[PDB]
């Protein structure tokens, strides 16, 4: 999918995390999550069109994704121990990765 | 190793992991497979050869081993919650990733 | 953070691993050895400066470090597990990956 596309799957699913009941529900929308976060490291955000696609900045940009799927799988790993609460504190703070990388190539 | 031999490897231990007894089995299975898979993200298949290191479509061939390396870790935690038969049919889904590798790069 | 950096953090965490008490001191030092790792990725270490940014070495370089990640994380999974000597000894068994990658490109 194009980023854009992965990007409004990572916000809704926050969102589905945020008004979750049960584990089960959270952890399918992390996966969900972890799919777009790889499948968006695929892409070239406009803002790096023009730089060297191993450039720096390219690098982390893709490494940006790495860190927010293994962030992502620390969520699921509290979910799949059950501490949903935990979980959903968790996948709030993921917004701190996404600001990150925002506040650089957005 | 030799992206031949990472694949040979791949194919090996998803037969095993088909007929194994026990959950051990299955979690050594898929250790190696996730090994072959990392390992195999050094190569530059064939069908790449004239492309850009960092070419749209050696990103897409980097990043289908971190996808496979994901869901082979996620049958993996299927088989370490004694899900064994599940974590089985998942290694059977792999089969998916698998080929949509293939039917773009090899 | 520096390349340099992220290898001192390393490098302190193992030590840390080695003489702690319980498990929640064990996956506190993993879990700021997996960042570190992913972090270090972002960078270019001197001995390849002269090749291009996606070379075959700057690639192996990279990868090394998701495969140290994910044997990190292998380690985790022993300590969340309870199993904290395990971890411990898991912790030790990741210098045979610090080394492989020092050998090629320290
Ligand atoms: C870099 C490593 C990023 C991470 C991590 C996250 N996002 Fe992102 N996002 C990134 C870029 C470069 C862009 C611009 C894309 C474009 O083509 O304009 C975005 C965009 C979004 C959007 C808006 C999408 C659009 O219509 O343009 C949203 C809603 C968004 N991002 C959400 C989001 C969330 C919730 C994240 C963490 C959970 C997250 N992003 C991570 C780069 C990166
Ligand atoms: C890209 C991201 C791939 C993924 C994921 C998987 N495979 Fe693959 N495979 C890929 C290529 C480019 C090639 C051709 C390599 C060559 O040098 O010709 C292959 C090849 C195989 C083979 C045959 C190996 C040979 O002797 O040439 C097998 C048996 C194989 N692949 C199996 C396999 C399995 C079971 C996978 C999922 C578990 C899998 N591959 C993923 C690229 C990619
Ligand atoms: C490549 C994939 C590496 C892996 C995996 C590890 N290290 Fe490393 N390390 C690497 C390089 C290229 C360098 C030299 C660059 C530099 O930072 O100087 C290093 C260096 C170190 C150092 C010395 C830091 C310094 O002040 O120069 C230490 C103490 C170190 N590395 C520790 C370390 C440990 C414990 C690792 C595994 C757990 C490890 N490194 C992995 C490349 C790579
Ligand atoms: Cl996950
Ligand atoms: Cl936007
Ligand atoms: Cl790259
Ligand atoms: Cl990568
Ligand atoms: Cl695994
Ligand atoms: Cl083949
Ligand atoms: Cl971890
Ligand atoms: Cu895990």
């Amino acid at each position: 999918a194009d980023l854009e596309d992965n990007m409004e799957t990572l916000n809704d699913n926050l969102k589905v995390i945020e008004k979750a009941d049960n584990a089960a529900q959270v952890k399918d929308a992390l996966k969900k999550m972890r799919k777009a976060a790889l499948d968006a490291k695929k892409a070239t955000p406009p803002k790096l069109e023009d730089k060297s696609p191993a450039s720096p900045e390219m690098i982390d940009f893709r490494v940006g994704f790495d860190e927010l799927a293994w962030e992502i799988h620390d969520a699921a790993h509290l979910a799949k121990e059950g501490k949903v609460k935990e979980a959903q504190a968790a996948a709030e703070q993921l917004k701190t990765t996404c600001n990150a990388c925002h506040q650089k190539y957005r």
